[PDB]
């Protein structure tokens, strides 16, 4: 039974705790030295691609209020927190002759200091979509392979600076959202894909850059760091359980195993083999990169753990110039004969289906022999409501019952031999989200935005604390 | 012509400005040991009763950011500046048994030392809706006349506190919309009318309440205070043109000339004859209450200047249990054959029409033979837009066409004989509109909600310094 | 024998401490954001009912002096702390929706660290007759069963802020003499009884709302809190030993039973059985509210331990519109022939009877079979007199006496077999007495009102630190 889900329930090495990104929550977004990333210029000079004209030049002040937000997660009292760096925080312009920022770095190691002061293991990673926007003008940020050189320069920066404390790390959470909704949907920054833009191929070569400034970085932890610090190095993916719409038509078995390949296994079969799923390499054909092959013995097995980011679920089937959306030859159902595969939450694109996460899970040690996994992120927004008074606002039954259902799950995974070491909630906190504005609401600790972003807790932390404390 | 008008078409001593009021801009509702006024326990408790579902706790955060708003003013380059004091920041319960906070009378020690210090006269309002919530919370605030010793208590603290610096005091400001919107559409706080209120008697109380405090304050200015600190006091009514939508139908003539005494009339006549307006005793009667004589003796004449708020305009038609609403009997006419009275500003219930205020102004000054008048609001807000980056966002023509064009009708008036001393704009910052929220704009110095309230003037304010400077 | 009982006369786990309450000691009443309480009110509007005319605003500051009160707990050397949390000043406005105040929050952290640093173990009482004014206000306090809802938000956030570190809680203290002298008497807050207050009724409604508030919070300690802070939740009840006026008298006996079942019984049995006591549905009948058979199963064992707070006793006998006065139907007798019970302490209600401790003690435990009791209130108040020098006024012989007397009665009751855990004495310092206002001293630490508080010890302290230190 869900409800009686606990923290008794797991090994005890099992790991326990929350995570944010850097631009979702700190602000202070020209404070303390920090440059602009291509999500500051987006949102201002973009104001109509975001639900209210907003940006997060303050987000909720995450950058002034970071000792709150510590004794919050001491209170909470579970094992770990995740979050990101800001890129042009720490190097303004980018890279290294753009000018070292002491005071962002200084910022970190406040944050990483706080949270070990407290017993929180902290999870880092590198980057969430936050570019500097130097690197972007100069070359095309990560249309360019120079990319990766920088991106080398940063992570470099990063292990040698805070390695000594942080002992996780992870090069980049969720690529797939970037390629996808930066140059073929052309919803995120930088806001391209209808030179203006291309959803045929630039998604491509992004990816490309991507995996490269991965594996780059991971080979200098390996060879430059590790030995010394004793740390370890993943990263983090995009997930999406993916139903044959007719459990029957093998030909929806197919659609579904295409719609995988071309979301997760574009980013771990190069890790895994050196080289892009064949699906993938048959539909896109001579539009999608190939790997040189230094770059596949770089790529191949470049991780020491794999994080999956685990929301939703569809059913699959087939379908019917070029274009990212339509290279799948896929078409997406949420029903079968008028059943939705789950109801909805605040999002209308978020449909709940708590079986996924154990699919997924189990496919992704079955597809690719992951021999350890964190799952990263996990989580629901609340429906939108102006009208509730805290105490209504904070009763949030549907996260609560998510949570427990998905870590239900997750344990299930586990009892079919799937190794995974710990789980990670999205969000700590109420924050930015991207398009969505500050509308959306994935915290489990509230946010009031008229009142100096107070923050309370929601039933689902007083729940998480009470069944996962330690 | 009006858009030619400058302060050299006034006389030396005319007076220009700008405006606020205490919980549209202050924030820092709960700092500096202020006490819960009705407008932060409705908007806390009813947010579904405001756009947005927020409040004033931070406001636009004049409370810590009063220096440079000082900044602004004095870079605005006009002579005065209009703001009101929040009773129950000076007496967070509102009646001195209930502490008197000696950090609330700082703060307004600062502002005012901090004006004064940069060649800009203070005109100070004691009262602007916000009542202390332990006042309304003990015997229902203005529904009482116990308010009237209360109200007195509180304003001979401002007078011994700042009149040695403050030289122009009001006692209220727009007093009908606060007895209108709070008790008869119980759309305002304290929100009641829609026991639980009552639209047909509590509205005549509460302004009936509202004049005794005013004169209860006056004769205390004038018997204690004026002669050493030699001040002038008055206060400020909302005001809307009348038009007869018929010219011809002297019925329109007439309820045109209702319409006036309803909502002008209504604190007109009582200072200034000692009684109600003859037609509203007439369709009010008996619920209408009743002047002792020795009220009527303190209410006559108890002003030393009064001042005007005029928006906009509109034509007036007969009408064919109680309320203040239907007690008018008359029928509200924009249109006069599809042809509007005028323009739409980017609120639909505001109407342009510059010929109003000279009309407005005559009218009080044949009616009511007021010896000395202040135009103490005028304004309108922009077309609402979260599209606009600020150069766009600042560009702000209608407002600058609109201040022209009703400035230049002042100018008329006293043309026509009308003894106008001064005029403020309204208001200095976009800031909290009550029902509607923050998504409407009257300020000439534009407010970056996403970026902590960062200000930055709109082309209003750079012709005002221009035209006005002195 | 007495004078020589010390700390090794009893278990080592046995804990020894002493004891305030917040509105008695903290001063500060409108700083650091505090909002007002039913004590706050009644004090400055009815001077007249306070000895002296005087209030708790500054109190004896231990607000601003706490680092002086922790360093005399740690000088004392017992074990144990027992302080109170001021509502109204973690939730100004006494529901979440009123503003959460962190700087309110920030005290009793700071406190808390204060005393754990120094190895004092803190035991903390979320009420303690200090309601919200704005609660009261707005829908009657206690007297409404909306109270049940926010005292239950409260007891939240403070097991949410501060369980980490509190590990012994209890939920109200002396819920009796807030019910009788509120609501019966008149004479403490709110001062209703003596509409207007009705002694025949509210104070059994009262009483009915405090259980409730009781039961709700010890649910919400045990289902969402106690797992993961593992901490124990309680209360303390006013207790004052009965004695049958001629032990000869079965009609005697009985009034005794009746007089504690009605000051005792009134609260044990609901939390014992479930019901009221069947002495008090006969005498009481009709009027005496009923718990559905839920609430009943929520009251039925409603505690990890319970606290009792003796100070006095008395003969019992029996009496010859309604009041709770009257419904006990018993008349009390302190002399026993011109042979008082025991001698005077400085009030002339306070009769020395130290027997009286060991019975209630004995009493309780087989009347109510509590496996684990403290005594959480125990001591006396010195002879008034401003005449004494600092080395007269801290010899304070009697209450030494006093002690050693009832703490040798407690180890009885332990040799009678009742599972005493601990013992703290009241108070810890000279404090605000309510309605006695600063004339009455039942401090260990002397105060000197006439230069900034300043605290010293009196040789009960001394004797408490070297025959308890530990
Ligand atoms: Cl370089
Ligand atoms: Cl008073
Ligand atoms: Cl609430």
């Amino acid at each position: 039974d869900a409800t009686r889900i606990s923290r008794s329930d797991f090994p005890a090495d099992f790991i326990m705790g929350t995570g944010s990104s850097a631009y979702q929550i700190e602000g202070g977004a020209r404070d303390g030295g920090r440059g602009p990333s291509i999500w500051d210029t987006f949102t201002h000079r973009r104001p109509d691609m975001i639900r209210g004209g907003t940006n997060g030049d303050v987000a909720v002040d995450s950058y002034h209020l970071y000792k709150e937000d510590v004794n919050i997660l001491k209170n909470l009292g579970l094992d770990a927190y995740r979050f990101s760096i800001s890129w042009s925080r720490v190097l303004p312009g980018g890279r290294l002759s753009g000018g070292v920022n002491k005071e962002g770095i200084n910022y970190y190691n406040n944050l990483i200091d706080g949270l070990l002061a407290n017993g929180i293991k902290p999870f880092v990673t590198l980057f969430h979509w936050d570019v500097p926007q130097a690197l972007e003008d100069e070359y095309g940020g990560f249309l360019s392979p120079r990319i990766v050189d920088d991106f080398c320069e940063y992570a470099e920066l990063c292990f040698w600076e805070f390695g000594d404390r942080v002992k996780h790390w992870m090069t980049l959470n969720q690529p797939w959202t970037f390629s996808v909704h930066g140059y073929a949907t052309g919803l995120y920054a930088p806001g391209r894909g209808r030179s203006t833009g291309n959803p045929g191929t630039e998604p491509y070569w992004v990816t490309h850059h991507l995996l490269l400034a991965h594996a780059a970085a991971v080979e200098l932890y390996k060879n430059k760091f590790q030995r010394g610090q004793e740390g370890q190095i993943g990263i983090s993916h995009a997930t999406q359980w993916m139903e044959p719409w007719d459990e029957n038509s093998a030909s929806d078995v197919e659609a579904a195993a295409r719609a995988l390949d071309f979301m997760l296994g574009w980013f771990m079969e190069p890790i895994t083999s050196g080289d892009y799923p064949k699906s993938m390499k048959k539909f896109v054909g001579s539009r999608l990169p190939k790997f040189s092959p230094e770059q596949s013995k770089m790529l191949k097995g470049s991780y020491d753990f794999v994080g999956l980011n685990y929301y939703t679920a569809s059913y699959v089937t087939n379908a019917s110039n070029f274009s990212y959306n339509t290279d799948i030859h896929v078409t997406y159902e949420t029903d079968r004969n008028g059943v939705p595969i789950g109801p909805q939450s605040g999002s209308d694109w978020l449909l709940i289906y708590p079986e996924g996460i154990r699919k997924i899970l189990v496919y992704t040690k079955k597809t690719y022999n992951v021999p350890l996994i964190y799952v990263t992120e996990n989580g629901v927004d609340d429906v939108k409501n102006t009208n509730l008074t805290l105490s209504e606002a904070r009763k949030d039954s549907m996260r609560l019952k998510y949570l427990q259902d998905h870590i239900f799950n997750v344990r299930q995974a586990m009892n079919d031999g799937v190794n995974v070491k710990g789980y990670f909630a999205w969000s700590l906190l109420d924050n930015f989200e991207w398009g969505e504005g500050y509308g959306v609401r994935f915290g489990i600790i509230h946010i009031d935005y008229n009142d100096n972003f107070a923050r309370y807790p929601k039933d689902s932390a007083v729940w998480l604390m009470n069944s996962f404390h330690k």
